[PDB]
């Protein structure tokens, strides 16, 4: 399959640009991923532009799980399972959406297919992208039925 | 005053160790905190194993945080108001305790004084270091009304 996240604002530490370039190397031998980083920024006037600039790199073929907190917190297992089921039918594009600190417009949220939640806590985007690879390089690592 | 976080596992990864010394730099501000790392290796008697080599660097008068995926979820305010909560009720020595890929022993989860859940998602126990020095850093900076 061939997974695409779409992020908001360019990874500025370098601890986090090295540690997502290794889980990306890992996680590109189960299949490909593509990190798309585009351009940040009453005011939801920039919301939703930003909100159309996401759905402008989003494929029509692409099953779109957006990060919110508003949504299901699946479990390690269960994000594995609902991959292994996209692959089960012919969805073989799967696309993730991480917002900005605005967050995502009602446009990209009404495309989603799903929402997934991975904590209730608040954590820095830029960490949430480092998280987000690891956690699908651990979903291909179960569906593969590998120990890890 | 004083936080403490127990771990297991030596951790290599200077991109994890770049963003680690990075946010614990910020926190000595407000509190010192100092990372017990503990050597493992690579059935269940490992994890025990573990579990006392955890307890015999845990003071007795200490508040026990034991980070398990079981444990009870707040936000980024809930847990921010437990860390302040925590100097009044005559505990001035704090420790969160992240386990090695096996888990928390039996008796590190009784000594457990609480047990704080990150996601319904497992994170590496390496990643979940940066997560939990990200978020105390974070609960100080919410504590002293100061925006992050």
């Amino acid at each position: 399959m061939n997974i695409n996240i779409v992020t908001i604002g360019k990874l500025k530490e370098k601890y986090l640009k090295q540690g997502i370039e290794e889980y990306t190397k890992r996680l590109s031998a189960y299949a490909k991923i593509d990190i798309i980083e585009l351009p940040d920024e009453d005011m939801k006037i920039i919301k939703d532009k930003e909100g159309d600039r996401i759905l402008s790199k989003i494929s029509p073929d692409a099953h779109v799980i957006a990060l919110a907190i508003e949504g299901k917190m699946k479990t390690s297992e269960e994000l594995a399972d609902t991959i292994d089921k996209l692959a089960t039918y012919g969805k073989s594009k799967v696309t993730f959406v991480i917002g900005g600190s605005l967050g995502l417009s009602d446009t990209v949220m009404k495309r989603a297919d799903e929402k997934l939640s991975f904590s209730k806590m608040t954590f820095p985007h830029q960490l949430m992208r480092l998280i987000l690879v690891e956690q699908i390089y651990r979903a291909f690592r179960i569906n593969r039925g590998e120990p890890y």
